[PDB]
């Protein structure tokens, strides 16, 4: 679990997203397992707006955060979960380092923000799913 936390949104996976989520929507996206819900609470995380490839990451499996290089955001094959089937992921980056499917929601930052949040995983690899391209975080 967990969620990006900037100005009046709340950042989650789509497929962790709650029925008080839904009934707050910002905007959804299926294809990048995303969804945005506002909040009343502004929050202090802050959107890096950037091109890194070095960051580091929270993996609640092993309550540790590791430094990891990983790939620009782009169109990936993910294999069938329990919440999604075979298809294409956009957006997605990947990196090696270890993710169960409840590690979904930790935070990959690097100096410049938050990148994005872990959103697949398995042998021994990690996706995160961007958000760097979203501007409007930073707005309204
Ligand atoms: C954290 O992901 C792990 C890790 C190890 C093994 C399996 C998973 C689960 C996984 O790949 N999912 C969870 C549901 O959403 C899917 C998606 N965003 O397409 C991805
Ligand atoms: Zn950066």
């Amino acid at each position: 679990s967990g969620a990006i936390y900037v100005g009046n949104y709340r950042v989650v996976n789509r497929h962790l997203a709650t029925h008080n989520d839904w009934a707050n929507l910002v905007w959804e996206d299926s294809s990048r397992d995303l969804l945005v819900s506002s909040t009343t609470a502004q929050g202090c995380d802050t959107i890096a707006r950037c091109d890194c490839q070095t960051g580091v990451y929270y993996c609640s499996s092993r309550r540790k955060h590791y430094p990891v290089s990983f790939s620009k955001p782009s169109l990936i094959f993910v294999e069938a979960s329990e919440y999604y089937p075979a298809r294409y992921q956009s957006h997605l980056m990947l990196a090696v380092g270890h993710s169960e499917p409840g590690d979904c929601g930790g935070i990959l930052r690097c100096q410049h923000g938050v990148v994005g949040i872990v959103s697949t995983g398995g042998n021994g690899l990690v996706g995160f799913a961007d958000v760097r391209d979203l501007l409007w975080l930073d707005e309204e």
